[PDB]
C-alpha cells in the first residue's frame, strides 16, 4: 500500500527512481543539446537549489533586482529534466531560451545528458548534509503533488537511506558529484558553508563565472537573496504554483532555512541508526559534511 503508492508515483531511469510524468518523456532529456556557454546547476533534492540558483542569476544580470523579478524562477531558470502538462518543460524551455542559459538538474552525473560533458560546460553542484536533505524532502512529499504518502518521519528516513526516494541514492548523488568536482570546470558548494559566510560563497561563485566582484554587486545578492527576502519574493518561493501543485498552507517552499533542523526531528534511536548507516556509506570519501 504504501509500496503501492511508490509504484504508482515513481519509476526508474538508468536505475535512479524517478517522477513518472519525467520518465515518460526522458528521451528529450537524452537528447538534449547543450551549448558551449551553459552553466549547469545541479543539486539532490531539497540542498539549497533555489537559493544558490538566484545567486547566479543576481551574478548573470550584474545584481539587477528587477531584471531578477521580471518572471519565476522556474522559468527563468528552466528545470531540465522535468515534464508537466503545460507549466513545466524544461528541454522546450531550454531549447527556445538565448543563450547564455543557466540550466537546473537534479541528475547524477551519470545521468546528466552527453552533450553537457561533450561541450564542456560550467557546472555548479550543491550539497547539504544528508540529515537535513532527509527533512526538508520529507515535507515536500507532504506537500507537493506526484509524491505518495511518506508516512512517519522514521518510515520516510528508512526510504531514503536505502535510496528508494526520487534521484535515488543521496550518497551516490554526492559522492559522484564530488569526484567530478576535481575538475576546474565543476565548482562544489556546500550548503552550510553558504550559511556560516555567504560573503564568501559569494566572492567565489563571482570569480568562478568570470566576473568582478565589487562590494556593492555583492551586498546586492547577499540582501537579495537572505532567506527572509525570497520567502516573500514570489518570483523565487514558487507561491504562483496552484495548491494542487504545491499546498504551501500544508508546508511552504521556502520552509525554514536553517541548518540543524534534523535535531527537531531525528529520535535518538533514528539518529544513531542513521548514523551508523551513514557511517557504512561514507567512510570510503573524502567527502566530509557538517550537521551543525
Ligand atoms: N535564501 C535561502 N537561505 C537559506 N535556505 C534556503 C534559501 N532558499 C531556499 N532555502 C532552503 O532550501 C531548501 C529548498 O531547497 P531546494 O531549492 O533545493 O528545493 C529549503 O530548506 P528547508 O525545508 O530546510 O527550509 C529551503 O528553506
Ligand atoms: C512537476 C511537479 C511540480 C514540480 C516539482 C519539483 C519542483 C522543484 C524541484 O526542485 C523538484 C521537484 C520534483 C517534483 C516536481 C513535481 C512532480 C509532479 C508535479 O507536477
Ligand atoms: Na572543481
Amino acid at each position: 500500500n504504501s509500496e503501492l503508492d511508490y509504484y504508482e508515483k515513481f519509476e526508474e531511469v538508468h536505475g535512479i527512481l524517478m517522477y513518472k510524468d519525467f520518465v515518460k518523456y526522458w528521451d528529450n532529456v537524452e537528447a538534449f543539446q547543450a551549448r558551449p556557454d551553459d552553466l549547469v546547476i545541479a543539486t539532490y533534492p531539497k540542498s539549497g537549489t533555489t537559493w544558490v540558483s538566484e545567486i547566479v542569476y543576481m551574478i548573470y544580470k550584474e545584481g539587477d533586482v528587477e531584471k531578477c523579478k521580471e518572471d519565476v524562477i522556474f522559468n527563468r531558470i528552466p528545470f531540465l529534466e522535468c515534464r508537466k502538462e503545460n507549466l513545466m518543460n524544461g528541454v522546450k524551455q531550454l531549447d527556445e531560451m538565448n543563450s547564455p542559459r543557466i540550466v537546473k538538474t537534479h541528475l547524477p552525473p551519470e545521468l546528466l545528458p552527453a552533450s553537457f560533458w561533450e561541450k564542456d560546460c560550467k557546472i555548479i553542484y550543491l550539497c547539504r548534509n544528508a540529515k537535513d536533505v532527509a527533512v526538508s524532502f520529507y515535507y515536500f512529499f507532504l506537500m507537493v503533488a506526484g509524491h505518495p504518502n511518506p508516512g512517519s518521519f522514521p518510515e520516510f528516513v528508512e526510504k531514503f537511506m536505502q535510496g528508494q526516494v526520487p534521484y535515488g541514492s543521496w550518497y551516490k548523488h554526492v559522492k559522484s558529484w564530488w569526484e567530478k568536482g576535481k575538475s576546474p570546470r565543476v565548482l562544489f558548494l556546500f550548503y552550510e558553508d553558504l550559511k556560516e559566510d555567504i560573503r564568501k560563497e559569494v566572492i567565489k561563485l563571482i570569480h568562478f563565472l568570470e566576473r568582478k566582484p565589487s562590494e556593492e554587486l555583492v551586498d546586492r545578492i547577499i540582501h537579495h537573496t537572505s532567506f527572509q527576502e525570497m520567502k516573500n519574493n514570489p518570483s523565487t518561493n514558487y507561491t504562483t504554483l496552484p495548491d494542487e501543485i504545491m499546498n504551501q498552507k500544508l508546508s511552504p517552499f521556502m520552509r525554514k532555512g536553517i541548518t540543524g533542523d534534523w535535531k527537531n526531528h531525528f529520535t535518538e534511536a533514528l539518529n544513531e541508526k542513521f548514523d551508523k548507516h551513514y557511517e557504512q556509506q561514507m567512510k570510503e570519501s573524502t567527502l566530509k559534511f557538517r550537521t551543525e
